[PDB]
């Protein structure tokens, strides 16, 4: 996250550190608590995972350094790729991660809701990215779990700032014009989160752009309302 802030511990209980054990373990993408066995997250995320065997899902987690060789994680199950995802940029980036058991919720580690059934239209001004990823372009995994506040923008200027790759209704942006603050390396996966009427929803799920929290170009998330339907087909 760039020009974000740390957070404190609890403070977005949804959100996990996936991480990869091959050939060494590192943070590998964020990710979201969605049910007491699943995590959303961006199918980008497993371009180079040869399976699930070498996956960790750590929750709870404040700071990158609190996980050592006793923290427990959760195993995955499977992973559940979009089948017609291809690239980040050219959409469908959304996987699913059926974990080996049930998390049981407690303080620190709880769902985030999915856009609400009739909510199509509600304006979300109050939306945050959090993560463990870069401050900058060149630089590297943060210990401290950061956020920043990000305004959505419009598709239509969504695409105005980026003709070279098509903006659909399956994505939604969000960043400032003059730039500042957005996701970074690390962050992908990971929520765009939105509280309305003081509910959480997970709105977007961190994506791709070009450059990280430079002006007029804002970061392009998985819009999830739009994969409602997909969601609730593979956890049922
Ligand atoms: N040590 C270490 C080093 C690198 C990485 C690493 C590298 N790239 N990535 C991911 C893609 C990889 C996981 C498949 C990625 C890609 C893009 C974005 C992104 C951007 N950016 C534009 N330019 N950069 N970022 C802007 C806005 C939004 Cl909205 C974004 F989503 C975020 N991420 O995370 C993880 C790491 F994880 N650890």
């Amino acid at each position: 996250i760039v020009g974000g802030t740390a957070s404190v511990r609890g403070e977005w209980p949804w959100q996990v550190t996936l991480h990869t054990t091959s050939p060494t373990q590192r943070h590998l993408c964020g990710g979201s608590i969605i049910g007491n066995q699943w995590i959303l997250t961006a199918a980008h995320c497993f371009y180079g995972v040869e399976s699930p065997k070498i996956l960790r899902v750590y929750s709870g987690i404040l700071n990158q350094s609190e996980i050592k060789e006793d923290t427990s994680f959760f195993g995955v199950q499977e992973i559940i790729i979009h089948d017609q995802y291809k690239m980040a940029e050219s959409g469908y980036d959304i996987a699913l991660l059926k974990l080996e058991t049930t998390v049981n919720y407690t303080d620190s580690q709880r769902p985030i809701s999915l856009p609400s059934k009739g909510d199509r239209n509600v304006i979300y001004t109050d939306c945050w990215v959090t993560g463990w990823g870069y401050r900058k372009l060149r630089d590297k995994i943060q210990n401290t779990l950061q956020k920043a506040k990000i305004p959505l923008v419009t598709n239509e200027e969504c695409q105005k700032r980026y003709r070279g790759h098509k903006i659909t209704h399956k994505m939604i942006c969000a960043g400032y014009r003059e730039g500042g603050k957005d996701a970074c390396k690390g962050d992908s996966g990971g929520p765009l989160s939105c509280k309305h009427n003081e509910v959480w929803h997970l709105v977007g799920i961190t994506s791709w752009g070009e450059g990280c929290a430079q002006r007029e170009r804002p970061g392009v998330y998985t819009n999830v309302v739009e994969y409602v339907d997909w969601i609730l087909e593979k956890t049922q």
